[PDB]
């Protein structure tokens, strides 16, 4: 048994998974509050530091994605979706390359970006 | 005893459900309170992962 355990230690050593364990490397991907990132051990970041690589290829495959879809979608299907205004992109040139950020949408990143607007509409007040 | 507890320790580190447990992955799918959503840990993600897909299977079930 000493030696199935210290095999079974070497292992949560070298990968960085430790059976049931609390985990917020999930919950880290983004622009979060200060208070999810502010407890990041290092098993977290390890786990986090592949999520960032996963969410990369995701983030590269939308590229594409919004790259195809100025081209292969008609106005008449965009409105379709958006019910609004189409807005138009260049005729010789890539969309979204340079007037776009595409991440990954999270919920710790909406909650974020839910506080700072609220902030926002508090600093400004009456005054604007 | 011994061998029976080590072969009852590698069933609930290889699937993730631990006898009587408290679980959050019950109460965190969808767009959640983030204090909910803050407290999961290893085996609540794992079972968060199926609940997605069975959940997925119900959302295609309904947009039939």
């Amino acid at each position: 048994p000493m030696m199935i355990q210290y095999q079974n230690n070497e292992a949560e050593s070298l990968t960085g998974v430790k059976s049931f364990s609390q985990g917020i490397a999930s919950q880290a991907l983004g622009d979060v509050a200060a208070g999810i990132r502010g407890a990041l051990d290092a098993a977290s970041k390890r786990e986090l530091g592949i999520l960032r690589r996963l969410a990369q290829g995701v983030v590269e495959i939308g590229r594409k994605i919004i790259s195809m879809n100025s081209e292969f979608l008609s106005e008449e299907e965009v409105v379709r979706v958006t019910n609004e205004q189409f807005v138009t992109v260049r005729r010789d040139e890539l969309a979204g390359e340079f007037d776009l950020k595409l991440s990954i949408s999270t919920a710790e990143a909406d909650n974020q970006k839910a506080q700072e607007l609220a902030f926002m509409l508090q600093t400004m007040g009456n005054s604007l």
